[PDB]
């Protein structure tokens, strides 16, 4: 049901944030590509 | 006329930022430094 991001050689599941992840593109070229939601730690960080 | 950060074995040009880049020294070390404006993604977040 959830999405991680894992490193490769050893499974430890961690939340799909922005420092985890880079963006490039869109989803209408990659293959395959899934709808979730990555979450940014800066935004609670300002509401707050 | 613009500066860009890219991956050295396949020009993909990038904004300059802080995420992009890291900060060592000063302007007065650097042979062949260069001016420029590097843009903080946090600013925005900050203003709005
Ligand atoms: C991922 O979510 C996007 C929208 O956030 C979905 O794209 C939508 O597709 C439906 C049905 O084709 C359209 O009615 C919407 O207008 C689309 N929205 C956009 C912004 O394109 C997409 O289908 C979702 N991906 C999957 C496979 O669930
Ligand atoms: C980069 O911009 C700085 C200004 O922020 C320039 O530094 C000035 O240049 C001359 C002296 O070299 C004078 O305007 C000031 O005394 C300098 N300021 C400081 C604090 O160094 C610098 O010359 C610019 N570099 C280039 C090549 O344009
Ligand atoms: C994987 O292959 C199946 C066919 O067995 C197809 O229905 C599915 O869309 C494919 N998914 C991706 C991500 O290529
Ligand atoms: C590069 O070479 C030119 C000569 O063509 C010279 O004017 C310039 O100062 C040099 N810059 C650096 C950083 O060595």
């Amino acid at each position: 049901t959830h999405w991680f991001v894992t490193q490769r050689n050893f499974y430890e599941p961690q939340i799909i944030t922005t420092d985890n992840t880079f963006v490039s593109g869109n989803c209408d070229v990659v293959i395959g590509i899934v709808n979730n939601t990555v979450y940014d730690p800066l935004q609670p960080e300002l509401d707050s």
